[PDB]
């Protein structure tokens, strides 16, 4: 049946309730960037070397000092138990099997501790939102430290939620049996019994809970709060990337939030070279947005990314078959990436060079 990532999305549309599929699929507004995140990869053309000896292709690399089996990691996607009863527990188990890392959403339907218990040997990182309540925010960071998470990815592109039109039409909220499990109060847990207005429930949750005032001073606060590596997630400008380096951060995740925040920003693959240039080798640079195929991974590494993160494909894996479905999606990406390396003449990730691509 399902042999590529597109097949998993098509299957997910056939089995998920509309409101859930739409929440996961949607971009902001007219979804111009959503289309471009994919189309932009196709404009970058590959210039493969022949006759390089590719009998033994090594996909392994490192993310912030921690070894991974491939430069393909799981990005934070909220509320995974909407897709499959086991949600984030299924995802972390699959990541452990693959030897890759899982970035856990602050808006997960499973707690920091529950995910660590399900994937004790998995490489795990926490995606952090800065809540108006700094005591909540600190508690999340402290729990990530205690529970063996290896970095914080602080999201910097969401002072307010983007306007996802289907979520407004559908009046998106959690199904009755689920909660954001990192929080205790009805509002912070996004209880679907709380009053979140007449439009998208999630946009109202953000407006109530998440601090629109945050600034570089809050990054200074976070840098002093934890010794863990910190990655700025959602940077699209070289000047902001340089500022993140000046604040002592340890990486940049070039991201447009899966095209869900400001519509009409460029595709991440198109802004990646500016960001790689701007940081001058001082920190690792990662990419997410539109990764669906092994050749997308190859292109991102050729342009200087250390690794890429996948969002929606993971959710579609869950919707098919929980842990097994996430494992299948990651195995397809790994095999497509191996083949793309081999056909391009690359024995290992260290020889994936800039001459492999042109736009
Ligand atoms: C359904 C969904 C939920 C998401 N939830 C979060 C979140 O909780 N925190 C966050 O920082 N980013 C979140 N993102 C953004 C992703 O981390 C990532 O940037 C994006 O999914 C990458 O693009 P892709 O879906 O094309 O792979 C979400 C994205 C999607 C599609
Ligand atoms: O606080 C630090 C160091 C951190 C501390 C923890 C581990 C890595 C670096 N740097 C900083 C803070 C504010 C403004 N400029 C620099």
């Amino acid at each position: 049946r399902l042999i590529c990532i597109n097949d998993y999305e098509q299957h997910a549309k056939s089995v998920l309730p509309k409101s859930i599929y739409d929440y996961y699929r949607s971009g902001a507004n007219d979804e111009e960037t959503l289309a471009d995140n994919i189309a932009a990869f196709s404009r970058w053309k590959l210039y493969p070397r022949m006759l390089r000896n590719v009998a033994e292709t090594d996909l392994s690399t490192s993310v912030l000092g921690q070894r991974v089996s491939m430069p393909i990691c799981v990005g934070a996607t909220a509320m995974q138990r909407m897709a499959h009863v086991d949600g984030e527990l299924a995802t972390v188990r699959a990541c452990q099997s693959l030897g890759t890392g899982m970035m856990l959403s602050s808006w997960a339907t499973s707690s920091i501790e529950e995910v660590a218990e399900a994937g004790p040997e998995a490489l795990r990182w926490l995606q952090l939102y800065i809540y108006k309540d700094r005591e909540v925010t600190k508690k999340l960071v402290r729990q990530a430290e205690k529970m063996g998470y290896k970095a914080i990815f602080v999201t910097v592109d969401t002072p307010y939620l983007g306007n996802r039109l289907d979520d407004v039409r559908n009046r998106f909220k959690l199904p009755p049996q689920l909660r954001m499990k990192n929080f205790e109060t009805s509002t912070l847990s996004f209880s679907p019994e709380e009053n979140f207005g007449d439009d998208s429930g999630l946009a109202a949750y953000v407006a109530k809970a998440i601090d629109p005032s945050i600034s570089w001073e809050d990054i200074k606060w976070l840098r002093r709060l934890t010794s863990l590596p910190i990655v700025a997630k959602g940077i699209l400008r070289g000047d902001d990337a340089r500022e993140a380096v000046k604040h002592g951060l340890n990486g940049i995740l070039v991201s447009n939030h899966g095209a869900r925040q400001l519509d009409g920003v460029p595709a991440t693959i198109d802004v990646l070279p500016e960001i790689v240039e701007a940081v001058e080798g001082k920190v690792e640079v990662f990419l997410d947005g539109g990764v669906r195929k092994g050749t997308d991974v190859l292109k991102a590494l050729a342009l200087g990314a250390k690794a890429v993160f996948v969002g929606r494909p993971i959710v579609w894996g869950l919707a098919f078959q929980g842990e097994k479905g996430v494992q299948d999606v990651l195995e397809i990406l790994k095999e497509e990436f191996r083949l793309a390396m081999a056909l391009s003449g690359c024995q290992n990730v260290k020889v994936i060079d800039k001459t492999l691509v042109r736009k």
